[PDB]
């Protein structure tokens, strides 16, 4: 890397394939680096649902091949791809779940966009974060989540994956191309997002622009939330599962949360001024909303049965387990352990007869199922916290977490997160939160964020986004001259629900990090825009603390009929 180059031309296919061990002398920075592909790729047609890929390198490998203390092979993937047309700028895309998945690597951009990356003539690159689903599939740790019996393993998952992969491809790219990316630009959601938050927090010269979606940033926490609202929607629950569990997945159904939704529309709708199907005013939202006293406004009676079920009403039992698990946790002495959640219209959603399933598989589950399933009750999330986060892990059978969730003391156990155990010298809070506001760095050198977080996202709470961004602008004053948040109402998790969820946020990125200019709204619309009845709906996505506010007049599904504002 340092040595001179092949004697063949740059950014060829002579260039690509010398990439390759053997085929070359290539230095890279971490000596463990075995490629195991270096390819070159012919133009690709677009498709029905991906942009045209250019002609270009595919190199893809592993670092720091090892054993881990479980007996399990571990290393850190990466693939890179790299156009022989290129526009001098460098991308990574953020991963999901627990990781451990090696994607296309063409660059994903999230809100639900055709183009990638590699389709702009970026070079981009993925890792899957220092496992493997398929080789670390452990049947007594709990399946895909099983690498977090190895302590470096965590460790890569954390951090020291994306750190890796980061310098291997620059190093690459420098080789092949003769010169350093320009820009740099990482772009993820959910696990992603956490890692956008991280590298801005921890390697603030690694990336120049980062987007981060609905960032996990204190995903050891998720589980506590889990163990609440599991523990919250119990009482409601009709039936039990395999293992005497309650049946968490039948505490609404789908006609009860579609209740509550329109109950919060009849309470929060207009408060931003206009009876849209949306709640742009979130804030006034959660001041008023209660659900023991808001009216059911179609038959215009309490939201709470006065007296036996009915498909009007939901039962006191109901509303009280909605409302505590809404509050989030707290230990014996009141303390919160996570944050609470805002009530949105995006809980359900009803478009033609497809109810939206995007908030409820969090904490519930399906309805339909004699089994739990809820990521929170014995599904992915509340297996990765016991396994990954907690410290010492707790690997178990998968019939066991249901029961587990529901015994979880708040006094005891949310302390395994901040907690050392042996070969565990890091707590899971230490390699995988991101909650540093010192940003000064990444500020320092000219890199800019954009945040963005759907607020009927069950996985991470939006309001808790909005709490760090508020510690981030008082720790960083006028910090919206390089950090800017993007709620967006009714979204789910990443994507889906009765809002505007798509959005192209490479295009106004590159535009604040290499023209100054700030996104003072960006344009959005909703992939499902049957949720409102209509064929196509877009708004403006704004800067927190403003939201949109109609104009008064013209068409309401446009967004030029809206502006950015403070809340009325
Ligand atoms: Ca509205």
């Amino acid at each position: 890397q340092e040595p001179p180059p092949p004697p063949v031309p740059l950014a060829s296919r002579a260039a690509c394939e010398a990439l390759k061990d053997g085929n070359g002398d290539m230095v890279w920075p971490n000596a463990a680096t075995v490629v195991e592909v270096a390819a070159w790729r012919d133009a690709a047609p677009a498709t029905a649902s991906a942009a045209a890929l250019p002609e270009h390198c595919e190199v893809s490998g592993a670092i720091a091949k090892r054993t881990g203390i479980d007996g399990y092979p571990y290393e850190i993937k990466f693939r890179l791809r790299m156009p022989a047309e290129w526009n001098g700028r460098f991308f990574m895309e953020g991963g999901s779940g627990t990781n451990g998945s090696l994607s296309a690597a063409t660059g994903s951009i999230g809100g639900g966009q055709i183009a990638s990356a590699l389709s702009r003539n970026f070079a981009t690159i993925a890792t899957d974060g220092g496992h493997d689903n398929a080789v670390n599939d452990n049947p007594d740790a709990l399946g895909t989540v099983a690498f977090g019996l190895d302590p470096q393993a965590r460790l890569d998952m954390g951090y020291n994956s994306y750190d890796q992969v980061t310098q291997a491809g620059k190093a690459a790219v420098a080789r092949f191309y003769g010169r350093a990316a320009d820009k740099s630009y990482f772009i993820g959601c959910s696990e992603g997002g956490r890692e956008g938050m991280m590298l801005s927090q921890r390697f603030p010269s690694h990336y120049d622009g980062i987007v981060a979606g609905a960032p996990g940033y204190q995903l050891p926490k998720a589980g506590i939330s889990g163990a609440w609202t599991t523990q919250s929607l119990a009482p409601a629950a009709v039936g039990l599962d395999a293992q005497g569990v309650p049946l968490i997945n039948k505490s609404f159904s789908d006609a009860d949360l579609h209740l509550l939704s329109q109950a919060i529309l009849g309470t929060c709708d207009a408060l931003d001024g206009l009876a849209d199907g949306i709640v742009d005013n979130y804030r006034a939202c959660q001041a008023a909303f209660d659900p023991a006293t808001a009216a059911n406004p179609a038959n215009g009676q309490a939201l709470q049965c006065v007296g036996a079920k009915t498909a009007d009403c939901l039962s006191p039992v109901q509303v009280t387990a909605i409302k505590r698990a809404m509050a989030g946790p707290v230990n014996s002495a009141g303390t919160p352990l996570y944050n609470r959640w805002a009530w949105d219209a995006g809980m359900s959603g009803l478009s033609g007869t497809t109810y939206n399933q995007g908030w409820r598989s969090w904490w519930l589950g399906s309805f339909n199922s004699s089994a739990n399933n809820a990521q929170r009750v014995s599904g992915f999330s509340a297996r990765s916290w016991l396994v990954d986060f907690a410290t010492p892990p707790e690997p178990m059978p998968m019939t066991q977490v249901a029961a587990r969730m529901m015994k979880f003391d708040f006094d005891i156990d949310p302390l395994k997160i901040w907690a050392t155990s042996g070969q565990f010298t890091q707590s899971s809070m230490d390699w995988h939160g991101a909650t540093s506001t010192d940003l000064a760095a990444f500020r320092d050198r000219g890199g800019k964020m954009i945040l963005y977080h759907g607020m009927s996202d069950a996985a991470f709470s939006a309001l808790d986004t909005a709490d760090y961004y508020e510690r981030l602008g008082a720790a960083m004053p006028g910090a919206a001259g390089f950090a800017r948040l993007f709620l967006v109402p009714g979204m789910n998790h990443c994507s889906g629900g009765p809002g505007t969820d798509r959005f192209d946020m490479l295009t106004p990125l590159v535009a604040w990090v290499e023209r100054g200019e700030a996104p003072d709204q960006i344009s959005a619309w909703s992939g499902t825009p049957g949720y409102f009845g209509v064929a196509a709906r877009t708004r403006p996505l704004c800067p927190y603390p403003q939201i949109a506010r109609y104009k008064g007049s013209g068409d309401i599904n446009t967004e030029a009929n809206f502006a950015c504002a403070a809340p009325p």
